[PDB]
Formats: C-alpha cells, structure tokens, sequence
C-alpha cells in the first residue's frame, strides 16, 4: 500500500504545515501537524476543556462506530517550545492520503496549553519520530508510520515541504519526479528516539564550505533551523545590522537586508537554503526589525534541522530495520 497527502502552510511565514487526516467512521477530517520530532498522534476533541478550544475542528469519538476507549490509558506531552497537552486514548481507523491504519491510538486531548488554543489552524499533531518516544501510559503506543510499515510497498515516508506553497507527504514510495539529481543517504541514530543524523558541514552564501560534523535531528514540527552558536554567528555576521537580541529571543536583522543562502552538507552532497527562506518577517506588526530563520541551539541541548532546512530538500525517512535519512535537491 501507499499514501499521498498534500501539506499546506498555516500562514504566510510557513510557521507550520497542516495535512488532512481522516479519523473514525464515518470519517472526521482533522488538519494535523505532522511532526518527525515526536511520536504521539493527538487531537482536539469533544473531551477538550471548552475554554481551551478556539476554532479547531474536534474529533468526537462517540460519533465514530469504530472508536474504542483504550481503557486506563493516558498521555501527557511537553514540546521543546514549552507547549503541552494531555488526555486519554481511543483506538480508531486513521487514514492519510488513502493509506489506512486500523487500531491506531488516537490521543484525545482533555487539556492543551495556550499556544495550541491560540492556533485555530492546527487540530492536533501526528508524530513520526520513533515509537519509543510515545507518551501513552501504561502501555506505550505505536506511531501511524510504525503501524502502517509492514503493509507499505517500501518502509519509508517522504517529506517535500514547500516554500510559501503546499507540498507533499508520501508513505510507502519514493516519487522520483519530485527531486533533481540523486538522493544522498546518511546514517541515523535512534538512541534518543529522533531521526538524528550528522551533517558534514556548512557554507554561508558563496563562501567556502567548512567541513565539520553537526549532529542534529530532522524535525518537521520545528519551524526554524537551530545550529551551534559558532555556525549561527558566522551566518549573521554576513548580514549588515544583524544582531542577537535577548529581548526578542534570537537573531534579528534589518528588514531591508538581502539574506545570503546557507548550505548544509549531507555526506559529500550539499543542500542550499535560499536566503529568502531565512526571513521570518517583522518581529511585531509594522516593525523594520525582522526575525531570523537560523537561530542558536545553545541551551536547547540538540541541533534541529527544522522546516527552514527541510523545505529546501526532498527528504526520505527510511524506516528499514536500520533506519537512514535521504536528502535530495529539488
């Protein structure tokens, strides 16, 4: 089997991407944030505290003939951005782009933090990291990908995120028309539950490539590119007037600037992030100070190849017995 679904930016900055997901019988379609940095499929629901729901589409398990309470199971998650949610668990039928899993754990939110309430466009998350990170207790549950894997034509999914445009998540096949050149594969460590890999280095603009190992995670659920302070300083030093602002919470730059590209290494291959991808616009409405898309990972504890990086590539998440990651230009 295979599946193919379009993923769409939630706003003009590509702050996140939503993908329609069918849950239950008859189908209830919710727009979920596919997140390769976590492993819970959770949704706004009829059980979510009413004051914490503001425009989201909810899953109502009592209206699904295939929903079953997973008795005794609860979940609770905190994300790197400080947001969180928790609740109980149903199993139900879940389909993504034509690919159907029966018995998928659908984690129903009883509580969500303010960041989720305030984002009307995201109805929940669909985790695509390794199932070892799933928070369901006392019986840990499998991700959608893990459940689908055995049935897929090939045990893979691909992320093809657009810049200011829709893109595609495919399950079970590699669309050879969706990228240019060849795909370069690189080793993955699953020890922390993430798609963790080591970039071979970087360049700023037309500058020479610096060969250096950068361990980090491929994370579709993080907006920006978070890298070591040394690398980030070298990037922003090439933008007149750019500075790190403790008050704003990162590097900012004059909105009048033209940003250089940023290149990262995948083995001997190179992925080029155009300068425009690194512009996240005014820090506040009407400001001439713009927020940068490359930020320091210092104090996160891990480097994160988020959407800024991933959207410059066609990315293969290979869930074979020994997982690997593939990157191609597009």
């Amino acid at each position: 089997s295979t599946g193919s679904a379009t993923t769409t930016p939630i706003d003009s900055l590509d702050d996140a991407y939503i993908t329609p997901v069918q849950i239950g019988t008859p189908a209830q379609t919710l727009n979920l944030d596919f997140d390769t940095g976590s492993s819970d499929l959770w949704v706004f629901s009829s059980e979510t505290t009413a004051s914490e729901v503001d425009g989201q589409t909810i899953y109502t398990p009592s209206k699904s003939t295939t929903a079953k309470l997973l008795s005794g199971a609860t979940w609770s998650i905190s994300y790197g951005d400080g947001s969180s949610s928790s609740g109980d668990v149903y199993t139900d039928t879940v389909s993504v782009g034509g690919l159907t899993v029966t018995g998928q754990a659908v984690e129903s939110a009883k509580k969500v933090s303010s960041s989720f309430t305030e984002d009307s466009t995201i109805d929940g998350l669909l985790g695509l990291a390794f199932s070892t990170l799933n928070t369901v207790s006392p019986t840990q549950q499998k991700t959608f990908f893990d459940n689908a894997k055995a049935s897929l034509d090939s045990p893979v999914f691909t992320a093809d995120l657009g810049y200011h445009a829709p893109g595609t998540y495919n399950f079970g096949f590699i669309d050879t028309t969706a990228y240019t050149g060849s795909i370069t594969y690189t080793a993955v460590s699953t020890k922390q539950g993430f798609w963790e890999w080591t970039s071979t280095g970087y360049a700023v603009g037309s500058g020479t490539f610096k060969s250096t190992s950068i361990d980090g995670i491929a994370d579709t659920g993080t907006t920006l590119l978070y890298l070591p302070a040394t690398v980030v300083s070298a990037y922003w030093a090439q933008v007149s007037g750019a500075k790190s602002s403790s008050s704003v919470g990162g590097y900012v730059f004059p909105c009048s600037a033209t940003l250089p590209s940023f290149t990262f290494g995948v083995g001997s291959a190179r992925i080029v992030i155009p300068g425009d991808y690194i512009d996240f616009g005014p820090i506040s409405t009407g400001s001439s100070s713009c927020f940068g898309g490359i930020q320091s990972s210092a104090g996160i504890g891990i480097n994160i190849f988020g959407d800024v990086a991933l959207k410059a590539a066609f990315v293969v998440f290979n869930g074979a017995t020994t997982p690997t990651l593939g990157f191609a230009s597009k």
